[PDB]
């Protein structure tokens, strides 16, 4: 059921494509249109081969060439599109941790919505690319229970999905009830362990049972019990447990919504998910926000940036 919007090009000719790209940048000016139309029509793996051919044919670096030709957000998008899939998330994480400050929004968004299998891969790529340990970096840049919850998640050791044990579902729902609503203060340690290590199928049942017992959806309790980064993280985990696509569709909505656009987030979610579940994200989006992702992007963005974006997204109605 998980569908992306970008797939492998049928009659792919890495060499032919490279020539088209050279021609589009050679001499005075840039044919941004041909670049944009070609790249959003190739899978990430094909973009990498195109980059290889371009280098053996011209002895020039494609990405470095595009960076000198392209400008602004269009450049940022195309550059993101050229990053190998297995390196992109690591790349975004590294840059969220970089600088004096730390972009918790990015850490929270990626660590909460990625599966353990994905976190495992992201950690390997991170280390072999930046020569640093992802966990060490996160710990060094975060504090309190927010940091603890991230580290628990980074262990990529969530319980596997097996037959649901009802007594166990009851036990956990009551535990969460006593750890929050019935407690003076909050036992965050309890929330972290349960929310961070139980299997996804188990927690979905726990969320429902928790509603029955308390009359509150777990999200309401989280909002009532916590605040700050921890709150954001816990809501992200809960939301992702329920549906990653729905969670990401929501992240997108709020990136555009307001005034102006959180282009970094808009670019990050579309590119990182283009070959995973961007189609599903499209569906959850229309259902929940009554708008088509396409129409939303088409109204908040402009220029080639907007054209490339819509081509990667697609489906005006879906
Ligand atoms: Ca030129
Ligand atoms: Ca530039
Ligand atoms: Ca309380
Ligand atoms: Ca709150
Ligand atoms: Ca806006």
């Amino acid at each position: 059921a998980l569908r992306g919007t970008v797939t492998d090009f049928s009659g792919f000719d890495g060499r032919a494509d490279a020539e088209v790209l050279r021609k589009a940048m050679k001499g005075l000016g840039t044919d941004e249109d041909s670049i944009l139309n070609l790249l959003t029509a190739r899978s990430n793996a094909q973009r990498q081969q195109i980059a290889e051919e371009f280098k053996t044919l011209f002895g020039r670096d494609l990405v470095n060439d595009m960076k000198s030709e392209l400008k602004g957000k269009f450049e940022k998008l195309i550059v993101a599109l050229m990053k190998p899939s297995r390196l992109y998330d690591a790349y975004e994480l590294k840059h969220a941790l970089k600088g004096a400050g730390t972009d918790e929004k990015v850490l929270t968004e990626i660590i909460a919505s990625r599966t353990p299998e994905e976190l495992r891969a992201i950690k390997q790529a991170y280390e072999e690319e930046y020569g640093s340990n992802l966990e060490d970096d996160v710990v060094g840049d975060t504090k309190g229970y927010y940091q603890r919850m991230l580290v628990v998640l980074l262990q990529a050791n969530r319980d596997p999905d097996t037959a649901i044990d009802d007594a166990q579902v009851e036990l956990d729902a009551q535990a969460l009830f006593q750890a929050g609503e019935l407690k003076w203060g909050t036992d965050e340690e309890k929330f972290i362990t349960i929310l961070g290590t139980r299997s996804v199928s188990h927690l979905r049942r726990v969320f429902d049972k928790y509603m029955t017992i308390s009359g509150f959806q777990i999200e309401e309790t989280i909002d009532r019990e916590t605040k700050g980064n921890l709150e954001n993280l816990l809501l992200a985990v809960v939301k992702s447990i329920r549906s990653i696509p729905a969670y990401l569709a929501e992240t997108l909505y709020y990136a555009m919504k307001g005034a102006g656009t959180d282009d970094h987030t808009l670019i990050r979610v579309i590119v990182s998910r283009s070959e995973i579940d961007l189609f599903n994200i499209r569906k959850e989006f229309r259902k929940n926000f009554a708008t088509s992702l396409y129409s939303m992007i088409k109204g908040d963005t402009s220029g080639d940036y907007k054209k490339a974006l819509l081509l990667l997204c697609g489906g005006e109605d879906d």
